[PDB]
């Protein structure tokens, strides 16, 4: 009498991370008709973003916190869940998944949810450099302080800018930024003492190095103007990249046997569709392009083939008449 | 000034303004590229009255508007944009020519050099062909779909028609049952149904009417209903059109080493075909037809091909 169960609250999808993919997702899982959870802690990568500046159909000073408000608000119109929370865990039952959320930053629950597939589209956010004020780091960033370069170098072209670089594989990026611009400073905030070898190619192409830590960001209205240094190192810039790394929001998902990773990145087929049936990968975390078109359009595909399953499994509506 | 464009070598061709099209456009000129937008007019996205499921626009939006406001925006950041129709795009080595009609009457034929093609031209569905297409047109992209995913939700647990020609395109009723069981299929007097799919249609209740449509029936674009020339007449207030497309391709098939999946190209991860300078988009690509997925192709095909050509220059020194 396996099937004679009770049929227990079994979403069709739960999206983990209400972003860019996950909303995407959202949208098309309900407008499939399927019944879904979308899970978002809130402050991700995107709500930092203040300029989405390469987006068809949208004005390029649209803010990230509007489009979240907007999709979110499709999302519900079309028949999604929407739960503000922290994805713990993701453990693989079988025909179905077990999805830890907490609940509440303090005094925090921990219920745990049942779906037939996991979107996993909790992205990643960027390091940011240290200083004691970081509201000086963010009155900057995301503004004319940037983190993608793809995103707004068009931005910064024959600026004067700083590359803010942790490590002799982050100063590389030097060497694709100067498409943009050639007036590049590079900075290592005090992480990382330079080598020979760079630090003479760095001097041949011209871009001046100041590896003292960084103490103030100079400027208005977030526009930046300069940069200060603890050595007393002061310097004239209006633009500048971080390129510092990333922390991918993939904790829930490291104990999942049979799941291919690439690095800290999901390997995902061209649904989105990781190695296991049952998860789907969008945007920032898997392995690909970092574009909010690129989100987007995972979560359609991922959507797409969850509805594709779920509907090939069913039973035919039939008219009776 | 046509002239002024003749003797440049554009780093990109982009063939159609449509959302895939557009979306490259907008990525190359903000990768500070050269590069030339071939829009004929009248495509796909511009029949689309409500763009349903895509983030960050509000789900009455019709695709001539984001044409519109993308076409814009390509032209702030630097893009050119041609009005014309292309006809030929041929393999020279190291640069691709493209020939384009110019002026629906009296033509010019220019002919353009580039390094890099994106083929995003699409295609455009098939309609049921009536004595007045007007009526057909009052009705399409309105209450009569013609994509399922686009708007099967749209259609849920409505009376509906399936117009279908063939039994292969008939097997979409065994899909949109999940959206509507109240489904009627009409084939339009184009072909004659076999007895096992007769008899799998009227085991699910579906009628079937193989008599020739006449008439859409309705007011302000909203279907009421259907009348067949043999005087069948019923009642519907939304409809798929499954009879197929026309693929906007043409001009690339005189190209060798291109891998075909029937009228789409096979591309990679990064929206290229089997040929180094040739990238295609949407719904001319082997993949999913949807507007979310032509404009990340966009993203992916400039992506590339700034990659391509940042990678071949010589680094930008800064002289003190
Ligand atoms: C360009 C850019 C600009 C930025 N600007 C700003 C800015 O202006 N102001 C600012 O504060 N930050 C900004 N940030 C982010 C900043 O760098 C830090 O990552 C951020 O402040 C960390 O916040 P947090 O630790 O509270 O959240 P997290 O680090 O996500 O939270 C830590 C822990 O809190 C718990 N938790 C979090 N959310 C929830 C929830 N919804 N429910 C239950 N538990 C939860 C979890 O246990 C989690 O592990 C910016 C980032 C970038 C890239
Ligand atoms: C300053 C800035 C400017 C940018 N500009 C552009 C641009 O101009 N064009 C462009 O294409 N891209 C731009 N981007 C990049 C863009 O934001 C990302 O590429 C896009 O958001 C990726 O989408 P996603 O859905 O993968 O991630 P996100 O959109 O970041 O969404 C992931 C979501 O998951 C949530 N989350 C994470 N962990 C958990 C957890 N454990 N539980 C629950 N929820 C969680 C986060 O809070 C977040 O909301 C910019 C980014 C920044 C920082
Ligand atoms: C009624 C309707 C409703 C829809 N609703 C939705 C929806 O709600 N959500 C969704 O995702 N999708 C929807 N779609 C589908 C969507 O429009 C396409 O998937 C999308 O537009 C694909 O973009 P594309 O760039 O590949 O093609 P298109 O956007 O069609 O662009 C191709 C362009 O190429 C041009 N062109 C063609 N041939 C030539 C030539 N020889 N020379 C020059 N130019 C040429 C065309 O005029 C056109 O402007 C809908 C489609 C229709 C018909
Ligand atoms: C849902 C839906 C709704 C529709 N609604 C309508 C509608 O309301 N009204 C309507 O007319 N159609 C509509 N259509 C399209 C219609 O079905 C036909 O495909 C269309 O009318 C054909 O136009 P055309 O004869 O210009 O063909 P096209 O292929 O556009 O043009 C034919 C020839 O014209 C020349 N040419 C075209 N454009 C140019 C240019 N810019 N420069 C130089 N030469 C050029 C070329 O040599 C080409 O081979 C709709 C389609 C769909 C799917």
């Amino acid at each position: 009498k396996n099937l004679d169960a009770r049929l227990d609250t079994v979403y069709d999808a739960i999206v983990l991370g209400g972003g860019m993919g996950g909303l995407s997702a959202a949208i098309y899982l309900a407008r499939y008709g399927l019944k879904c959870l979308v899970v978002e802690k809130g402050r991700g990568r995107s709500f930092w973003m203040q300029d989405l500046r390469n987006y068809v159909g949208l004005d390029p000073d649209t803010p990230g916190r509007d489009i979240i408000t907007h999709s979110t608000q499709q999302a519900l119109h079309w028949g999604a869940d929407l739960l503000r929370g922290y994805v713990e865990d993701v453990t693989d039952e079988g025909d179905t998944l077990a999805v830890k959320v907490k609940v509440g930053k303090k005094d925090s629950l921990y219920p745990i949810f049942r779906t037939k597939y996991v979107i996993a589209a909790t992205g990643i956010i960027d390091n940011l450099p240290q200083l004691e004020d970081m509201q000086n780091v963010y009155d900057y960033a995301g503004y004319t302080l940037h983190v993608c370069m793809i995103c707004d170098g068009f931005d910064m072209w024959d600026q004067k800018a700083v590359l803010i670089a942790g490590t002799e594989g982050q100063i590389n990026a030097a060497f694709v930024l100067n498409w943009f611009t050639p007036y590049i400073t590079v900075l290592t905030h005090g992480l990382c003492t330079v080598g020979d070898e760079m630090k003479a190619k760095l001097a041949d192409h011209g871009y001046p190095l100041h590896e003292a830590a960084i103490t103030k960001f100079l400027g208005e209205d977030h526009k930046m103007s300069g940069v200060e240094l603890v050595d007393g190192t002061v310097m004239e810039a209006t633009t500048g990249l971080i390129n510092m790394g990333s922390v991918y929001h993939n904790h829930y998902l490291k104990g999942i046997e049979g799941l291919e990773w690439d690095g800290e990145n999901l390997v995902t087929n061209d649904m989105a569709q990781t190695s296991h049936p049952r998860i789907f990968a969008l945007g920032d975390l898997k392995k690909g392009l970092n574009q909010v078109s690129v989100a987007v359009a995972d979560g359609t595909l991922a959507a797409t083939q969850i509805w594709r399953n779920i509907r090939r499994a069913s039973e035919p509506r039939k008219w009776i008449h």
